[PDB]
């Protein structure tokens, strides 16, 4: 029904300060004061940061506010801190048969920008992996920011021609992304290239690990 | 803000009902008949779907049903359509701190194709990384639909808590999903233990994986 538009994505760094609005109209956000904004980080259940325009839960930081100027209502959070980045959704009382309008959420990116290097991790294939022939040296990357890096493998020196599948990167618990890299193989092509490797370049920066096929030699 | 424990996913082929439940205590789900439900498309605007425990939107399909008993409540989506395919989330009105508690969502996946089992493989710490004075293991989980599983831990018929890292399943080439999961160790908690494993549940059914400390295969 009547969707109150939010922009899409607001950005900002730490400590400053954004504010989200939520349109309306003289039906819905400027007709009553019953917006409220959620927070939901996706994965989670939303939480109810503000309602009735302007209050706020005896259990949600004081950095959070809101308000409306005429049809429009608005989030404003200061001093952003880390948690903050999530999705803001709006919602409000209508004067229609709906009970309640929402937002079409907007995603708050905060950097907070404390770049760090992919301390890399590459494996070898696996015991078990070999029993219906199969092989892969997978290389683990994590505790890194941003969640911006490209990998490579060199096979043996020469960055033969493979096949890598670096996996859709993700954000952990911890802020620092993590991503991974996969080079699967055969077994006399793993046998045959003296040393397999990794390569993760993470802004400007090389990182290389090396992990030679074996059994104790 | 003790959120509403809900199931992580759910699915149903196009034709079948579907339950999806919410549960409380008296003091918000079975204090009051203001239990709320919302269909959500990633992206998108919320919609508010049932209210009040049963009332239910004008224009909203007939084949969205709302109920409660006890301190649970649950929402019954019948007839199910592709387009149903979304998060349904359940909120009550609370008495504490914050009015309106939610449910940490429910992916609902309408069943396209057959359904796949994970392909599980572990990853013992590279004795390169070994020297670094360093330990980390990998599980891989691949080949699965719908695509949602848990990853959980053990150090010899012991669950382990912190050290985890599971990333969020991504769809692939074969429309199935994959993804992986790391565990830190200090070398001394690898040879520590007879063994650890890694145990992967897909749609009920859980397998999984050990791997012991040192070894050459």
């Amino acid at each position: 029904q009547s969707a109150l538009p939010q922009p899409a994505s607001v950005s900002g760094s730490p400590g400053q300060s954004i504010t989200i609005s939520c349109t309306g109209t003289s039906s819905d956000v400027g007709g009553y004061d019953l917006v409220s904004w959620y927070q939901h980080h996706p994965g989670g259940a939303p939480k109810l940061i503000i309602y009735e325009v302007t209050n706020r839960p005896s259990g949600v930081s004081d950095r959070f506010s809101g308000s409306k100027s005429g049809n429009t209502a608005s989030l404003t959070i200061s001093g952003l801190q880390a948690e903050d980045e999530a999705d803001y959704y709006c919602s409000s009382y209508a004067s229609g048969s709906t009970p309640r309008i929402f937002g079409g959420g907007t995603r708050l990116t905060v950097l907070g920008q404390p770049k760090a290097a992919p301390s890399v991790t590459l494996f070898p294939p696996s015991s078990e992996e070999l029993q219906a022939n199969k092989a892969t040296l997978v290389c683990l990357i994590s505790d890194f920011y941003p969640g911006a890096v490209t990998v490579a493998w060199k096979a043996d020196s020469s960055p033969v021609k493979a096949g890598v599948e670096t996996t859709t990167p993700s954000k952990q618990s911890n802020n620092k992304y993590a991503a991974s890299s996969y080079l699967s193989l055969t077994p006399e092509q793993w046998k045959s290239h003296r040393s397999y490797s990794c390569q993760v370049t993470h802004e400007g920066s090389t990182v290389e690990k090396t992990v030679a096929p074996t059994e104790c030699s």
